[PDB]
């Protein structure tokens, strides 16, 4: 037995309380309807998956013995930090929701929930995807964030098979606040080692709708009664809770609002062949 | 025990990216209020049901036995990918959600969803029916799409009867984008050989609903224990996924959207009496 | 021993038929406005009503007299409203338009009340009578195109002010298909000792229809001993009633309701009973 | 051994009789506007209140003084709210057009406020008051028509807003049909060791009112130690409360509350006690 | 270290937790508004300082149990664990009201419609602990100007973390330093204050928020339901020195003023019978 615990603060585009974007950590860059069209989409401007990987500790000095042990994930705590303060309606920079006359509240954080935690032995395997296969994306030396066609490498003029299933659009989140959420989903045909749970609630007006509690345990073992095991001892947590926009007052503009999110993942010893 | 995976990619109208519409693959043509009235509506303005024929290993030497072998679907894993593509405010040629000198962000995909998937030994079975009895169609040579009056060939005078339950009107989902949703709905009257499960959420602005995971399994088996037996040791898989409407900035039209199914289906030998 | 039974219910939103005038909108209401029932008579068009019908079971028992008779009992039954892909259509006929009045756009889908109910019984399912406002003026044909809970009452006009509430007087019998209207009638829970009824209701004008559909699903028609309904005359009842939403005239703005048909496959059982 | 017992519960919105001047709207309540109870006097008529009713049970004990005594256990219970389908009416009687000013749509259906609770206990169900505004005016009448958690707790007029929380006084016991308003009283869960309620609520003016019926489900009344609530005085105590939205009228946009008839129905055995 | 249950072992306890929006007393000259918060603007905290009584805030308060231990020296004494408990908002009803004081009317300029019901955001949370509870503190705006009084009314996050002003963005995220527990009542905002996962292993908490200004409140009330408080191993919280802590939080919805459409929040009371089992222990 053992257990262990992390933190993965939100990836929204503004990764950093530093730099210019300094106070809208834990926010994205402020998002127009022609971005991407009338200009390069930034990487400020897509919320991205966090990750991170545990060291833990080692089992096996020689490993080149027939059997082997392995840590085994065989549940979970996880839970988002910070749902109260999705009541605020004194945001900065808000639009007011009143009559042009009155001195009313703030929109309130509401929106597009997209909300995803995942624990495996090995990072999670990404598929990509493009709702708009021409969006066009800034380019940095070096990147600050990855696309699907970086990978796949299909021609300007194919990129439109973006739209549907690439398949050598695959990649794994091996890099915490790098891969999008608007491109890159759980991969379905892998992750053979990991477990995830995820869940979307669309629309710019949608309330919010988040749970907390310390009582309920996620169990990551399959039907064979087996979790993941944690290849070259390593525990990889991932995870994307954005929880909704933020509108500005001057042009309605928007900002995606991401929350940290608590892992606590209980772990026993298994031998293997 | 066997395993099965495969991609059923969407065919919400543009089913391929070839052609002058090909920028907008996985989505349906425009469509406006007056569509089918006005003019004929085109097999690009009507999503579709998404099928494919698995090729399982071949079991029997000989199919006049008193006893075969058969391959039995006993559970399987979907997933609709590309979920968290349905963030964006920033999409092509799209209504911005502002006011009238704001840059705001863009109408977002939301509105009607219809999802339905299917695991079975032989092609679904499809009951057709009409919302409007007398909607036009357009007709090309071959055919790209097959509405439930081409079957029941009922008269024009008649075709109203469409829009309650023809019996008439049957057919196989024999044809990957083919089949329209807003035509043919998956036959309880048959379907003995297959499951189907299906979820619909209509409106035009509603927040669409999703989930994904690799943790939840559909047991296929039926109250008898059976899974769907697969004929001519064939898996056959059906789906269909639209997931709302991007609404255009200049006159506001629609285009449905779709993502792509996953599927992992588990199977095992079963012998039957023949 | 046992048997299985398959049939469909066309919907009764109305237009009952696809014949005559209203021919094109079988399957549908006719137009409704606010003050119908009022400036003039509501008609049995305007007023979804429950589709019904009995099956005729093989017959069991030769003499009827014998203390000891066989029934029919229902065991279990798979249902389905068909069609639920349609209500995506956003160019339907005559319908608003969903945009800004100097657009192009698509039009309103069906959307709205969602009004669904299915009732399998060994006899007509018991209704209990019901009115939203008392003084509503009905229309009057001879014979009936459909029945109201004063039809079977008899108050006088000014005590009609009781059909807001409870009127145990207000009873009758699902016994007619596309003759009880919705809006006034609804299953008795005070009888149907042989019936199982299943119903659900989401209001509003612009509420999303939330409907689903699938063959993996059954319902056990038993009751918590071990009982289904008995086939009474070896005839097999069936009822059901799905508003899926209204459809919103562009000229005037006025309604049609819309529903869909439904789906029965129930399994029964010889049980023997006492006379 | 064992018996059964079924009645009907008849709303109680305000208009609580089919006579007298209000005579054409029973079943709702009065016209409410937004200053009522600060331009004027709220009305009793104009504040929706529980249904309730206590039914003579066969009598089991001819001493009362002995040490063991037979009382009646209701174990379980069928509860329904009838007229549900009447709530599609969009031709309701003065009610506000939901369309253009120069169309002729239909009305704006019921919608709104739901609250819908159902009690059943060995004694009258207890009740703990509160109120939304402390300074709410209320029309007085004799003998009266309703009764305020103020009227038992009795605090001076500058300590009424003591009301808007927790004012351990201001209890009763729902022993009067159509006479506790729902916006001041709510089931103690400090008391009722001897009933079981089961309440929810939808708020907003808008909302789609959610319902469902069937007869095929029951309510088991027994605790976690086996036993239900036990009828003192061989009496079956039943409550209820059923608001399914508003009607908004044309001329001035105000609301009236409506609701419908709750059935119950009430399975009981004998049970000895000390 | 916990060790086997002792089988007069049981006890049963009930208390009230009225509602700290902002106005947490009926006295003063916000009398008329106990159990609202205070009036808030859209640019409050920024033009100008956001008070106490607008910011809603945690209830708890401590239960103190029977004495269980003489000599607290002994190896082995005894210690109360809760096992279940009921809970309840009581005043639902009231919700339904639309003739609200100073209300927003709800139809057409010429009218004489209802007023805006209680409506919007929704933020409900009840825990049962043997201490208080561990608490997390977070910001929406790093830089929210706050009134400060002497005493202080509330405690907010860089109060105990500290950071300097050209820091506050990282209260946006996760400040490991910005920790609390929730031991003083009416004093923790919940706009703030989060309950911390990654303690309270002596607390169960349960919560749940449903955003948006408009939308419907969704809320449910029963006697015939209880929360097992037991963890995986059979093991409630343990009520370390006697003392039993219970929290709670119960945003309903807003009040939206007519004159300039500002919000106030509305809560409602909730409702506690924590049922205790006496449990062997370890010193
Ligand atoms: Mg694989
Ligand atoms: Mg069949
Ligand atoms: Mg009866
Ligand atoms: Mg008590
Ligand atoms: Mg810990």
């Amino acid at each position: 037995t053992t257990e262990i615990e992390l933190w993965l603060e939100p990836r929204m585009g503004v990764n950093a309380p530093t730099g210019d974007r300094k106070e809208w950590y834990g926010y994205s860059e402020v998002i127009h309807h022609a971005d991407g069209y009338d200009n390069n989409l930034l990487s400020v401007q897509m919320p991205q998956y966090s990750c991170a990987r545990v060291q833990l500790p080692m089992l096996n000095t020689d490993m080149t013995c027939e059997t082997l042990m392995m840590w085994e994930a065989v549940s979970c705590k996880t839970e988002v930090v910070g749902i109260g303060s999705l009541i605020s309606v004194h945001l900065l920079e808000a639009k007011m929701e009143a009559g042009p006359n009155s001195d009313g509240p703030s929109r309130p954080i509401e929106g597009m929930n997209y909300h995803m935690f995942a624990v495996g032995g090995e990072p999670l395997d990404l598929q990509g995807i493009e709702s708009n296969g021409q969006t066009k994306y800034a380019t940095a030396i070096p990147a600050k964030s990855i696309h699907p066609n970086d990978i796949a490498k299909l021609p300007e003029e194919d990129k439109a098979q973006l739209q549907g299933l690439v398949p050598k659009a695959k990649a794994k989140l091996d890099k915490d606040g790098f891969y999008p959420v608007e491109e890159w989903s759980p991969d379905p045909s892998r992750n053979e080692n990991s477990r995830y749970y995820g869940s979307f609630v669309g629309g710019l007006q949608t309330p919010p709708n988040l749970q907390f509690t310390n009582a309920v345990s996620t169990v990551l073992l399959d039907e064979n009664g087996v979790g993941p095991l944690c290849k070259g001892d390593g525990l990889f947590v991932s995870c994307a809770d954005i929880c909704g926009v933020l509108v500005k007052a001057d042009n309605e503009a928007i900002r995606y609002r991401g929350l940290p999110r608590y892992f606590k993942v209980t772990l026993r010893k298994r031998a293997v062949k």
